[PDB]
This record gives structure tokens, sequence and C-alpha cells, in this order.
């Protein structure tokens, strides 16, 4: 059998609602307007979806 | 003959569900949004996938 | 003649399949996966390939 | 003349094809990847051919 | 049967309310200010979490 | 029961208004100040406010 | 209650009128200048104006 | 006369048709594209030819 | 007289069709074209030559 | 007059054609690639040339 | 008068041509190899040198 | 009552205006400057400040 | 009363007009007019200014 | 009174007409021409005015 | 006095007829006629003008 | 008098007609043209001159 | 007087015309074309000249 | 009165003119120019020039 | 009254103008230039002067 295996709720912990993924979100769009703003590109804007759904996508493969 | 031998169940503590592969795929996933947004370009948000195939893979030479 | 000679079983502890070997290359993946996320650089996921040949072509010097 | 000169057999006991021979070897094995793991440098798995030699070439100056 | 066995409060000591746990917190959060100061990334402060989690998943494995 | 529990005023040492808390955070002010007059970008002023927030969400974790 | 805690005056020494904040605001006009006259372009001479009003509002927060 | 020498197959595990081969390949294609995207400028996909030939011309100085 | 001096086939152990000399050209392949990939400039291909010429010329002066 | 005086053929050991010569010259060459394989600089295999002169013009002093 | 006084002649036995001066120069010369090889920096080749002299304008003090 | 309690003087000794407390505060300025020529970055000129202010308020919690 | 507190006069050895503040305002002198040639940026030379103050102001700080 | 406060003669060894002055001089002279001919802008050649003046009126101020 | 002071000749190698003054003018010609052919332009030409100059009335600021 | 004075042959194996300055000339050759291709100017065929004439004139110094 | 001060012969054996000087000389010339081949600037061709200067310069001072 | 007091000419043993201190100057520029050639910069050139005023200085504090 | 009191001489023999004070300060210069040499930075050439002041500030405190 399997042993340490616990709880899981470390899952609850990093997932979809939680404080960290609110603030890895965050941080994404402040540094994200940072580094438009000294460049004036728009990839860079974009940069925020990405991190959208790699986080939305990536927490489903956890399980 | 063998010795030690066992049990093996600590191939079901570290095999494919565990609590252990649970969170070494989690910081895969939180440290490289980490890395992407210091730098943003996208090589490193498919870092998560070579974690995704290595341990599955990986896990089954482990018999 | 030879003394203490024995059995060999002991053989078949660290041998093909066994406990030990089952573990030092389960740690191989783990530090593996480790020393990857810190870096992200892949020749380190190969380092799992070079444990499963040496301890096999190893293994096979022992007779 | 000689005297307690005996048998040797303890010859056979340490030599070629013995039981202390087989656990000396197969320790340079399984620390050898023990070492290399917590490194990740390839001169140490090296390190098991200069074993392999070295007792081949030793036991015969014992003569 | 057992002995020495006791009590346990020993485990109220060092549990989840207690002194030494209400210490080892808050040496985090001190040092992790520091070495966020001499540097400024952030993985550090996010390095409090993982003391967070890993003592209160950790303590319920006492018993 | 518990032991060595205490007092807790040590929470008061380290807590709110303290003269520790009071000089770690003077600190990133002037550090702050150092290391963008050597750069001149502005993210790290900002480095100033996560002091602020992590220090005030922190210590209500000690309870 | 609190320990350690003291006087402060170290506020005093690093507060408002200070030699510290009058050497770290010299500093910044005086290599302001310099990165000025190697490039000429003025977003660095208004860098001194940031300074100004960072350890203004920034000193505020230290009670 | 040669010790250690042993089995080869080694060859086989990193020869031609081999999932390290096949691996060290597919890395080159999709880092290939990567940085052509990011640039657009063809002597990149031509990368991947070098990296056919090199492999095929180098495995039979192995021998 | 010469003592210790044995034999010599050692020097067909590290020799010119050997294992370690068959390895150790291997190796400079694949983190040739490691090195290759995460940079694309050729000398670095040109390296696996001077690995081929330098065991070459290299062995001869063991006699 | 002298004692202990011999024989030399100690020299004849460790001399011009011996086996630890033999050895000491051919680690030279086996360890230069490698320290070459992992960095990719040329003075290391000319490292091997030091060995060759230092002995040859080392052994010349010894009488 | 002296006593003990002798003869001298052990002072052949160390002097300048012997059997013992003529093995500790021998090892300088072989581990300095060695230190040289694990590392590659040159002053210890240059380390058999001081040797050299060291001896020579030594043993012109023991009279 | 209390033993050995004594004088103090021992507290005029390490106190303020003392020998000691004058050689460890020039310390702290020729090792500063030593520092920073080696270097030529300006927080360590500063580094002499928070000696000044920790021996004050240090001494002041001797009582 | 104090004690070991002696003379001063380590002020005088260490002070205003001494042969230790002659030789450490010489070193920022010319190791300063070094890190220019090899850049050529002028900050470095008024490096030496704020050693001559801060040697200046710092010394009276001793009393 | 001042210790090891000497001579000075070290002054006349680093002073106007030294040696050390010469060749810290003459070095600005040689790599100011290079870093020209490889550029050809003219505030290089200036760069041999302001060793000269820092120089002279640097050496004023060791007294 | 001074030390260390020597001789001067050191003047003589690198003076008026020298092979390095030799050397460094004959590179101005070479790469001036170089970044005048890929540009058509004449201040370049000229540039060799400029050392001509700069030597001759730079070495007599050595004494 | 000179002790290890010798031979020099040493200058006989890095002299005019050697092995190594057979292979550092060779290297400048196909570095050379590495260096042009992947740039096509030409100061760098030219760089091929001056390793004929610097090993040439400084071979001669070795006297 | 002086106790053994000798001979001097030890400075022929480091002296002008010498091995050692004779093979740090030539170090000089054959990692100064490396580092040049490896960059193409020139001032490392230079490097030889200072170390001509300084060893003739320098030798004058052990008297 | 004084005992032991002696001789001196230990002090003519290490003094101005002396044997060791002609190999501790010899050693400075030996190791000097070795760590000058790994790394080709010019303050340690310069390293010398430092041993030879403080060794003069020094002896005269001797007394 | 006091007993063994004896003559005092023993501080002339320990004392300011001795033979061990002068042995003492020659082994802080001779011990002082050799980790010098090794290393290259000035903080313990320096070491020299500490040595000065203390045993003259220290004799003092026999009395
Ligand atoms: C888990 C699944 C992982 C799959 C990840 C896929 C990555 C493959 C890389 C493709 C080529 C790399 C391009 C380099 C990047 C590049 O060349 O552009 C550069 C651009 C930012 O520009 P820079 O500031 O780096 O400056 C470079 C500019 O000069 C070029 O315009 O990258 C961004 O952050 C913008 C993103 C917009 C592009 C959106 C693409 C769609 C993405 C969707 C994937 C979502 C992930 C979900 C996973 C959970
Ligand atoms: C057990 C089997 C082990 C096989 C492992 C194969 C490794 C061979 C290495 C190939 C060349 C190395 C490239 C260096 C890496 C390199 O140059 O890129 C660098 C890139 C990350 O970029 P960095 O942040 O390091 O910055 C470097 C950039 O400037 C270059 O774009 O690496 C990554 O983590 C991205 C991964 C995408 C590439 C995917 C490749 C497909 C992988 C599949 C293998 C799965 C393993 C399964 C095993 C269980
Ligand atoms: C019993 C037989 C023993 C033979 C062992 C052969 C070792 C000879 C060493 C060759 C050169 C050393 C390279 C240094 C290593 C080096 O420079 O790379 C370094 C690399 C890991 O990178 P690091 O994290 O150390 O960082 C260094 C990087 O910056 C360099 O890319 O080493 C690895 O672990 C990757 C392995 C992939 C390379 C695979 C080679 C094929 C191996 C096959 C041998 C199997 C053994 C079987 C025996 C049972
Ligand atoms: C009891 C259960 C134990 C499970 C523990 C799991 C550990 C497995 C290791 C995974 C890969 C290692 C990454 C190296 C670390 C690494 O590469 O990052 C380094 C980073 C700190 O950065 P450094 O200052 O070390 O500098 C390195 C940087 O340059 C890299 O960004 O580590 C941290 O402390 C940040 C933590 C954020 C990452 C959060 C991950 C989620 C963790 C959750 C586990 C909670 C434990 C609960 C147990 C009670
Ligand atoms: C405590 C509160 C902290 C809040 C700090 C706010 C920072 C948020 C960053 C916004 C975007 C970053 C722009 C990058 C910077 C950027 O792109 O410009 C770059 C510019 C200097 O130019 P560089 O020499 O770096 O060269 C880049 C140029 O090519 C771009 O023009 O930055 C400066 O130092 C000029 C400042 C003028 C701009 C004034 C803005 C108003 C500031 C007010 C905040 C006062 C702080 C008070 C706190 C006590
Ligand atoms: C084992 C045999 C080894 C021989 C290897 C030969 C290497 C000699 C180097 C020649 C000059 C170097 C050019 C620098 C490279 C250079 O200047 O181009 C640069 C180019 C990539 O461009 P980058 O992204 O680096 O940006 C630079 C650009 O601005 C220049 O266009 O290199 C490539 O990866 C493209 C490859 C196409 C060129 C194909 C050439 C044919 C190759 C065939 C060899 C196959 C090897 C088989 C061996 C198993
Ligand atoms: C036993 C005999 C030993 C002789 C060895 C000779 C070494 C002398 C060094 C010459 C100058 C050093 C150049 C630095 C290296 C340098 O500047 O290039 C650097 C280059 C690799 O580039 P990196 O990745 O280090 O990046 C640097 C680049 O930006 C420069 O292009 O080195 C290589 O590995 C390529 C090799 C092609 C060059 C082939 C030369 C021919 C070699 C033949 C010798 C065979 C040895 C046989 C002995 C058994
Ligand atoms: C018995 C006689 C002893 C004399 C020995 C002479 C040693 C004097 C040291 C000179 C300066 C030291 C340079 C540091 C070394 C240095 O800076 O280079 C460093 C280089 C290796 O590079 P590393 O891997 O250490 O990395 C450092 C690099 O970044 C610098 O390029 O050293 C080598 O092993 C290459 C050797 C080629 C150089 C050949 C020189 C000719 C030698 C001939 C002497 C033969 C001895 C015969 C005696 C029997
Ligand atoms: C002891 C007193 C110290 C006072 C030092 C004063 C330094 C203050 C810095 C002012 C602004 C910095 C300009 C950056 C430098 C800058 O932007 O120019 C850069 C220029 C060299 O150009 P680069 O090769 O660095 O390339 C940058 C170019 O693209 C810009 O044209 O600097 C020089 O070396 C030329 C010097 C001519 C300028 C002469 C100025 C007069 C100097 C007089 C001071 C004598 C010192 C005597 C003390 C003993
Ligand atoms: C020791 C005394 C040092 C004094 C040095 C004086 C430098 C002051 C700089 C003046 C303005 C800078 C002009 C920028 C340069 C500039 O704008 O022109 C640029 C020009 C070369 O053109 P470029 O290839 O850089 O391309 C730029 C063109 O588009 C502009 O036409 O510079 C040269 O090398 C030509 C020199 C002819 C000019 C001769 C002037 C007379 C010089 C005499 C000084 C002799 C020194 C003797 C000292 C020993
Ligand atoms: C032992 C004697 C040592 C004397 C060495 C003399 C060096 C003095 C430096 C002069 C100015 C430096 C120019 C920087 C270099 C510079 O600006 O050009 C740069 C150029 C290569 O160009 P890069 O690829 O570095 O790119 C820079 C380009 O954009 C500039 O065109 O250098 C070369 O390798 C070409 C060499 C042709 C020039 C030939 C000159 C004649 C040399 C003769 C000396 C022979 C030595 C014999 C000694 C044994
Ligand atoms: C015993 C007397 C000691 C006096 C030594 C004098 C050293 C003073 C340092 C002056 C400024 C330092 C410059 C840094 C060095 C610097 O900035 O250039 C750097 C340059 C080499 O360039 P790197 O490869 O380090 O790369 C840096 C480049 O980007 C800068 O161009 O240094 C050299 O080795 C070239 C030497 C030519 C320069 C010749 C100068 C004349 C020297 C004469 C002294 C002979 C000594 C005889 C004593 C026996
Ligand atoms: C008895 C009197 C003792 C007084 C000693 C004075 C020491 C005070 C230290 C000053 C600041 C330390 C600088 C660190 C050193 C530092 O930052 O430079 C570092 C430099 C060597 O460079 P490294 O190889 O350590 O690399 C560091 C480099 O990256 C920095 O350029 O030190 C040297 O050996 C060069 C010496 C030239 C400087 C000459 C200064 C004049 C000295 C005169 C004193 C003579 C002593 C006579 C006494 C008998």
């Amino acid at each position: 059998d399997l042993l340490a295996g616990g709880k899981d709720d470390v899952k609850a912990t990093f997932g979809a609602d939680s404080f960290v993924m609110m603030c890895i979100i965050i941080a994404e769009l402040i540094v994200g307007v940072a580094m438009y703003i000294r460049t004036k590109n728009l990839l860079i804007l974009l940069g925020l979806v990405v991190v959208i759904v790699f986080t939305t996508v990536g927490l489903t493969f956890i399980k």
C-alpha cells in the first residue's frame, strides 16, 4: 500500500482558488505592465494570458 | 535467495499516484511560472511537459 | 580450497531484482528531477540513463 | 627450510573467485553510484573500472 | 506491552499550538525577509508558505 | 498538557510594533534606494511594498 | 509585553533630518548627473524626484 | 588481453535505433522551431540537418 | 631490474579497442550535440574530431 | 662509506619504461579528455604534453 | 674532547648520492604529477625544483 | 542575596568611553575602507554607521 | 572605574596624520587609476574623494 | 604619541618622480592608443590628460 | 629617499625608438586603411596623424 | 653555479619546428576561417599573420 | 654576523639565464597566443612584453 | 638586567642582506608572474613592489 | 609582606628591548609576507602594525 499518502489537502493549498495561485497571477499582471511601459510592444500584455491558461490546464495534471 | 527483499511497497510510496510524486510535479508548475515571469520566453512552460513524461516513463523502469 | 566461501546469495540480495537496487535507482529519478527543476538544462534527465546501464553492466562483473 | 608455511589456501580465500573479493567489488559499485548521484560528474563511474583492474593485476603479485 | 510509554504529552510540547512551533515559524519569516532584501527575487517569500504546510501536515504523522 | 509553553510574550518582541520589525523594514528602504540608484529601474522601489504586506500578513500566521 | 523595545531613537538616526538620509539623497544627485552626461536623455534627472518622494513617504511607514 | 571489455551492448543502447538517439534528435526539432519563431531567419531549420548527419557519421566512429 | 613490472595488459584495457575508450568517445558525441543545440554555433561539432585524434595520437605515447 | 645503499634498482621500478610511469601517464590522458569535454577549451589537451616532458626531464635528475 | 663522535659516515648514508636522498626526490616527482593532474595549475611542477635546491643547499649545512 | 556580584566596574571597562570600544570601532573604519577599495560599491562605508548605533544602543541593555 | 584604559595613544597611531592613514589613502589613488584605465568611466576617480571625507569624518567619531 | 610612524619615505616611493608613477602613466598612454585604434573616437586620447592631473592633484593630498 | 627606483630603462623600452612604439604605430596604418576601404570617407586616413603626434607629445610627459 | 639547469632540450620541444608549435598555428587557421564565415570582414584572415610573426620573433627571446 | 648565509648560488638557479626563467617565459608565449586566438584583440600579445621587462628589472632587485 | 639577551646576530640572519630575505623576495617574483599569466591584469606585477617596501620599512622596526 | 617577589628582572627579559620581543616581532614580518604572497590581499601586511602596537601597549600593563 501507500505510506505518507496522507492527506492530500496540499492540493487545496496550491489549487484553483488559493492564496499562492492568487499571488502568482497578480505578479504576472504587475510586472507585465512594467516590462510593457519600459518597451511598448504588445506581446507582453498577452503574456498574462499564457499564465491564465497554463495554471488552469496545469493544475488538472496534478491528479 | 533474496534477503531484506521485503515488502516492496516502497514502490507504492514513490509510485504513480503518490504524495511525493504529487509535490514534485507541483513544484515544476510553480517555479516554472516564476522563471517565466522574470524572463518571458517560452521554452520554460514546456519544461513542465518534460517532467510529466520523465516521471511517467521513469517509474516504469523501477521494476 | 576456499573458506567462508559460503553461500553466495549475497549476490541475490544486491543483484538484478532486489530491494537495494530498487531504491538506488529510484533516488536517481527523484533527485534527478530536483536538480533539473532548480536549473532546467537537460543533461541531467539523461543522468538517469547512465545509472540504468551502469548497474546493469556492473552487476555482470560481480561473477 | 620454511616453517608455518603451511598450507597456503589463504590465497584461495582472498583470491580471484572468492567471497571477500566479491563483496569488495560490489561495494565499489553501490557507493560509486551514490557519490555519482549526489554530484553527477563522470569520473566516478569510471572509479569502478580501476578496482576491476587493480584487484586483477594485484592478486597476481601475491605469488 | 509497552514501557516508558509514558505520558505522551511531549506531543503537546512540540505540537500544533506550542512555544517551539511558534518560534520555528517566526524564524522563517525574519530570515525570509533577510535573504529577500539582500537579493530581491521572489521565490523566497514563498519559502514561508512551505514551512506553514510542512509543519501542519508533518505534525499529523507523529501519531 | 503543554510545557515550556510559557509566556508567550516573544510574540510581542517580534510582533507588529516592535524594535526588530522596525529595523527590518527600514533596511528595505535604505538598500532599496541603493540598488535603485546604481541601476535606475523601478520595480525595486516597489520592493518595499512587498515587505510591508509580507510582514503584515505574515505576523498573523504566528498564532 | 515587549523586550529590547528599547529606545527607539534609531528612527531619529535614519529619520527625516539625518546624516544618512542626507548622504543617500546627495548620491542620487551626483550620479544622476553622471548617467545623464554620458547619455543625455531626460528621464534620469527626474530620477532624483522619485528618491525625494520615496524616502519621504517611506519614512512615514516606519511607525 | 582486455579486461572489463565486457559486453559491449552499451553501443546498442546509444546506437543507431535507440531511445537516447531518439530523444536527442527530437529536441533539435522542437527547439529548432522555437529559436526560429523568435527570430525568423532560416539557417536554423537547417540546424536540424547537421544533427542528422553528425549522429549518423558520428556513431560509425565508435567502433 | 624492474619490479611490479608485471604484466602490462593494463594497456589493452585502456588501449585502442577498449570499453573505456569506447565510452569516453561516445560521451563527446552526446554532449557535443547537447552544447550545440543549446547554442547553435559550429566549432563544437568539430570538438568531436579533436577527441578522435587526441586519443589516437595519445595512446601511442604510452609505450 | 654508504649504508643501505643497496641496490638501487628502485630506479628501474619507477624509471623510464615502468609500470607506474605507464599508469601515471595514462591517467593524464583519460582525465585530460574528461575535463576537456565538460568544458571545451584547449589548453587542457596540452596538459598531456607537460606531463610527457616533466617525467622525462624529471627522471634524469634522480641520479 | 668529544665522545660518541664516532664515525661519521652517517653523513654518507643521508648525503648527496644516497638511497634515501634518491627516494625522497622521486616521491616529489610522482606526487607532484598527481596533485597536478587532479588540478592542472602549474606552480606544482615547479614544486619539484624547490626540493632539488633545498636538499642541495641543505646538505652543505650538515658540516 | 547575590554573590560574586561584586563590583561591577567591568561595565566601565567595556562601556561607552573605553579602550576596547575605541579599538572595535576603529577596526570597522579601517577594514571598511579596505573592502570598499577592492570593490567600490557604497553600502560598506555605511557599514560603519551600523556599528556606531549598535554599540550605542547595545551598551544600554547591559544594565 | 576603567581598566586597561590605558594610554590611548593608539588613536595617534591610526589618527589623522599617521603611517597607516597615509598608506590607506595612497592605495585608493593607485588602484583608482588602475580600475579607471581598464574601463574609462569617471565615477571611479571620484572614488578617491569619498575616501578623503570618510576617513576625515570617520576619525572624529573615535572619541 | 605616534608609533610605527616611521620613516615616511614610502611617499618618495610612490611620489611625484617615481618608478610606479612612471609606469602607471605609461600604461594610460599605450592602452589609450589601443582603445582608440579599435574605435576611433576622440575622448579617449583625452583620457590620458585626466590621469596627468589626477595623479598630480592626488599626490598632494597624501600629506 | 626612493626605493625600487631602479633603473629606469623601462622608458627606453617603451620610448621614442622602440619595438612596441613601432608596432603600435604600424597597426594604426593597417587597420586605418581597412576601415577606410570598407567605408571610403577620409577622416580615417587622418586618424594615423593623431597617433603620430599623440605618442610623440605623450612620451615627453613620462619624465 | 646553476642547478637543475639541466638539459635544455625543452626548447627543442616547444621550439621552431615542433609538435606544439605545429598545432598552435593550425588552430589559428581553422578558427580564423570560422570567425570569418560567421562574420565576413577581413581583418581576421590577417589574424593568422600575427601568429606567424609572434611565434617567430617570440621564440628568439627564449635564449 | 650572518648564518645560513650560505652559498648563494640559489640566485644562479633562478637568475637571468636559468631553467625556471626559461620555462616561465615560454608559458607566457604559449598561453598568450591561446587567449589571443579565442578572442582576437591585441593587448595580449603585448602581454609577453611585460613579462620580458618584469623578470629583467625584477631580478636586479634580488641583490 | 636582561637575560638570554644574547647575541643578537639573529637580526643579521633575517636582516637586510640575508639568505631568507633573498628567497622571500624571489618567490614574490616567480609566483607574481604566475598569477599574472593565468589572469593578465596588472595590479599583481605591482604586488612585487609592496614586498620591496614592506620588508625594507619592516626590518627597521626590529630594533 | 610579599615572598618570592624577588627580583623582578624577568620584566627586562621579556620587556621592550629584548631577545624574545625581537623574535616575536620578526616572525610577524616573515609569515606576514608569506600569507600575503599566497593570497595577495592587503589587510595582512597591516597585520604587522597590530603587533607593533599590541606589544607596545601590552608591556605597559605588566607593572
Ligand atoms: C503544459 C504545456 C506547455 C506548452 C508550452 C508551449 C511552449 C512552446 C514554445 C513555442 C515557441 C516559443 C516562442 C518564444 C516567444 C517569442 O518569440 O515571443 C516573445 C514574447 C515576448 O517578447 P520578448 O519581450 O521576449 O521580446 C522578444 C520579441 O522581440 C519577439 O517578438 O513571448 C511572450 O511572452 C509573448 C507570448 C505570446 C505568444 C503566445 C503563444 C501561445 C501560447 C500558448 C501556450 C500556453 C501554455 C499552456 C501550458 C499549461
Ligand atoms: C530517461 C530518458 C532521459 C532522456 C533525456 C533526454 C535529454 C537529452 C538532451 C537533449 C539536448 C539538451 C537541450 C538543452 C536544453 C536547451 O537548450 O533548452 C533550454 C531550455 C530552457 O531554456 P533556459 O532557461 O535554460 O535558457 C536557455 C535558452 O536561452 C535556450 O533557448 O530547456 C528547457 O528546459 C526547455 C525544454 C524544451 C525542450 C524539449 C525537448 C524534448 C525532451 C524530451 C525528453 C524527455 C525525458 C524523458 C525521460 C524520462
Ligand atoms: C563501468 C564502466 C565505467 C565507464 C564510465 C565512463 C565515464 C567516462 C567519462 C567521460 C567524460 C566525462 C564527462 C563529464 C560530464 C559532463 O561534462 O557533463 C555534465 C553532465 C551533468 O551536467 P552538470 O549538472 O554537471 O553541469 C555541467 C554542465 O554545465 C555541462 O554541460 O553530466 C551528466 O551527468 C550528464 C550525463 C550525460 C552524458 C552521457 C555520456 C555517456 C555515458 C555512458 C557511460 C555509462 C557507464 C556504464 C558503466 C557501468
Ligand atoms: C513531508 C513531505 C515532503 C515533500 C517535500 C517535497 C520536496 C521535493 C522537491 C521538489 C523540487 C526541488 C526544488 C528546489 C528548489 C528550487 O529550485 O527553488 C529554489 C527556491 C529558492 O531559491 P534559492 O534562493 O535557492 O535560489 C535558487 C534560484 O536561483 C532558483 O529559482 O526554493 C525555495 O525555497 C522556494 C520554494 C518555492 C517552491 C514551492 C514548491 C512547492 C512545495 C511544496 C512541498 C511542501 C512540503 C510539505 C511536506 C510536509
Ligand atoms: C513605496 C511605493 C512604491 C511604488 C513604486 C512604483 C514603481 C512601479 C513601476 C512602474 C513602471 C516601471 C517603469 C520603469 C522605468 C522606465 O521605463 O523608465 C526608465 C527610466 C530611466 O531610463 P533608463 O536609463 O533606465 O533607460 C531606459 C529608457 O530607454 C526608457 O525611457 O526610469 C527612471 O529612473 C525614470 C523615472 C521617471 C518615471 C517616474 C514615474 C513616477 C514614479 C513614482 C513612484 C514613486 C515611489 C514612491 C514610493 C515611496
Ligand atoms: C565529426 C565532424 C565534425 C565537423 C564539423 C564541421 C564544423 C566546422 C565549422 C565551419 C564554420 C562554422 C560556421 C558557424 C555557423 C554560422 O556562421 O552560422 C550560424 C548558424 C545559425 O545562426 P545563428 O542563430 O547562430 O546566428 C548567426 C547568424 O547571424 C549568421 O548567419 O549556424 C547554424 O546552426 C546553421 C547551420 C548551417 C550551416 C551548415 C554547414 C554544413 C555543416 C556540416 C557539418 C556536419 C557535421 C558532421 C560531423 C559528424
Ligand atoms: C598531445 C598534443 C596536445 C596538443 C593540443 C593543442 C592545444 C593548443 C591550443 C591552441 C589554441 C586554443 C584554442 C582555444 C579554443 C577556442 O578558442 O575555440 C573555442 C572552441 C569551442 O567554442 P566555445 O564553446 O568554447 O565558445 C568560444 C567561442 O565563442 C569561440 O569561437 O573550442 C573547441 O572546442 C573547438 C575546437 C576547434 C579547433 C580545432 C583546433 C585543432 C586542434 C588540434 C589539436 C589536437 C590535439 C591532439 C593531441 C593528442
Ligand atoms: C622541473 C621543472 C619545473 C618547471 C615548471 C614550470 C612552471 C612555471 C609556471 C608558469 C606559469 C603558470 C601558468 C598557470 C597555468 C595557466 O594559467 O594555464 C591554465 C591551464 C589550464 O587551464 P585551467 O583549466 O586551469 O583554466 C584556467 C584558464 O581559464 C586559463 O586559460 O594550465 C594548463 O594545464 C595548461 C598548460 C599549457 C601551458 C604550457 C606551458 C609550458 C610548460 C612547460 C613546463 C614543463 C615542466 C617540465 C619540468 C619537468
Ligand atoms: C580627486 C578628484 C576627483 C574628481 C573626478 C571627477 C569625476 C566626475 C564625473 C563627471 C561625469 C562623468 C562622465 C563620464 C564619462 C563620459 O561620459 O565620457 C566617456 C569617455 C570615454 O568614452 P567611452 O569609451 O567610455 O565611450 C562612451 C562614449 O560613447 C561617450 O562619449 O570618458 C573618458 O574617459 C573621456 C574623458 C574626457 C572628459 C574630461 C572631463 C574632465 C575631467 C576632469 C577631472 C579630473 C580628475 C582629477 C582628480 C584628481
Ligand atoms: C594628450 C592630449 C589629448 C588631447 C586630445 C584631444 C581630444 C578632444 C576631442 C575633440 C572632439 C572629438 C571629435 C570626435 C571625432 C569626430 O567627430 O570625428 C570622427 C572621426 C572618424 O570618423 P568615424 O569613423 O568615427 O565616423 C564618424 C563620422 O561620421 C564623423 O565625420 O574621428 C577620427 O578618428 C578622425 C580624426 C580627425 C580629427 C583631428 C582632430 C585634431 C586632433 C588632435 C589631437 C591630438 C592628440 C595629441 C595628444 C597626445
Ligand atoms: C612581442 C611583441 C608584442 C607586440 C604586440 C603589439 C600589440 C599592440 C596593439 C596595437 C593596437 C591594438 C589593435 C586592436 C585590434 C583591432 O582593433 O582590430 C581588431 C581585429 C579583429 O577584429 P575583431 O573581430 O576583434 O572586431 C573588431 C572590429 O570591429 C574592428 O575592425 O584584430 C585582429 O585580430 C586583426 C589584426 C590586424 C592588425 C595587425 C596589426 C599589426 C600587428 C603586429 C604585431 C605582431 C606581434 C609580434 C610579437 C611577437
Ligand atoms: C616591479 C614594477 C611593477 C610595476 C607594474 C605596473 C602595474 C601598474 C598597473 C597600471 C594599470 C593597470 C592596467 C590594467 C590592464 C588593462 O586594463 O589592460 C588589460 C590587458 C589585457 O586585456 P584583458 O584580456 O584583461 O581584457 C581587458 C580589455 O577588455 C581591456 O582592453 O592587460 C594586459 O595584459 C595588456 C598589457 C598592455 C599594457 C602595458 C602597460 C605597460 C606596463 C609596464 C609595466 C612593466 C612591469 C615591470 C616591473 C618589473
Ligand atoms: C607596515 C605597514 C603596513 C601597511 C599596509 C597597508 C595596507 C592597507 C590596505 C589598503 C586597502 C587594501 C586594498 C586591497 C587590495 C585590492 O583591492 O587590490 C587587489 C590587488 C590584487 O588583485 P587581486 O588579484 O586580489 O584581484 C582583485 C581585483 O579584482 C581588484 O582589482 O592587490 C594587490 O596585491 C595589488 C597591490 C597594489 C596596490 C598598492 C597599494 C599601496 C600599498 C602600500 C603599502 C606598503 C606596505 C608597507 C608596510 C611595511
